[PDB]
């Protein structure tokens, strides 16, 4: 819980699991990694007083989902935004200092309600912490925003990520 | 609303725009495309009797998402199966014949309980249509579930996807 904010390079250096060490929390690699930066991250504030982060990713046109999504009407999708706020969540967890490997549980209401073309500059992420456990399963859950240039656009709750030591029971 | 079944040759035809026609709904393609075929389509059946589409991805060792979700603990992104499922449902509100282009606008309740390894063959996706308003919006209410070789996995309830013959609203 000691560092409260992450650079792109400390973000890859945990997807190749050396931010958290052997069997613990890695973040996706590009391109499914979805956040450039963690600008802050704490344990303590947020909406529930449990802990929040803030991080974005920049945007330009050259992203690989905006030609793929959709043929001449690119936009970056949805479910990538989403998956920024359980690959932030999942952080959360490991920076807490938990071990084990991530999966995403799961979400309560996911709402989009604006979008993210390729004149963007930069996504932000907002994500507030309601509850972590560690006794027995390691898991948290939390409501998150994303916004694009000071507009908020997507909404989530009841974010759901688990840390797991082994995954064969999935 | 004629044809019930789609191989992967008319799903990417509907990625360019060239099922449903221009400025109507299409596909994602590759890399973001998650549905290879859709075995059935109809606008009866299913759990509320309104619709229900089967659809199927084939799953081998070398699809992208594996190499970087995660280096060393493959598995298929959470984010990509729900986007299936969306991808599904806007295929659905296109192929009932409504014009504009698709966008995904959330879900209630959201499981992951399962997961794809690289070594799974098949994905099957069951998507039931619950609502669909076609007039003023175009908008579909839908359940859905992925399985993975006859196993349950996954689940989203009350997805939602509307149709939009201008996107500027968002
Ligand atoms: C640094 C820590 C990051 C952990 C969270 C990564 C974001 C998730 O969306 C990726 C999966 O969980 S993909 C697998 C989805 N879940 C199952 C049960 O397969
Ligand atoms: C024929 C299939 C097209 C309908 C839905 C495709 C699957 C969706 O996940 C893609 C988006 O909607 S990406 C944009 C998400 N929504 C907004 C408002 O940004």
């Amino acid at each position: 819980t000691k560092q409260h904010a992450f650079t792109r390079e400390d973000l890859l250096r945990c997807s190749r699991g050396e931010l958290f060490g052997p069997g613990n929390a890695q973040l996706p690699a590009p391109n499914m990694l979805m956040i450039d930066r963690i600008v802050h991250i704490s344990d303590v504030g947020g909406k529930y007083g449990k802990g929040e982060l803030v991080a974005e990713l920049d945007i330009n046109p050259d992203l690989w989902f905006f030609a793929c999504n959709f043929e001449g009407d690119p936009v970056m999708p949805g479910c990538l935004g989403l998956d920024a706020m359980w690959q932030l969540v999942g952080f959360y967890l490991g920076w807490q200092g938990n071990p084990g490997r991530g999966r995403a549980l799961g979400s309560g209401e996911v709402k989009f309600f604006g979008q993210v073309l390729p004149t963007a500059k930069k996504v932000t992420y907002n994500i507030h912490i309601k509850r972590t456990i560690n006794r027995s399963l390691v898991l948290a859950i939390a409501d998150g925003t994303v916004s694009v240039d000071g507009r908020e656009i997507y909404s989530a709750e009841g974010l759901r990520v688990g840390l797991f030591t082994s995954t064969d029971s999935f």
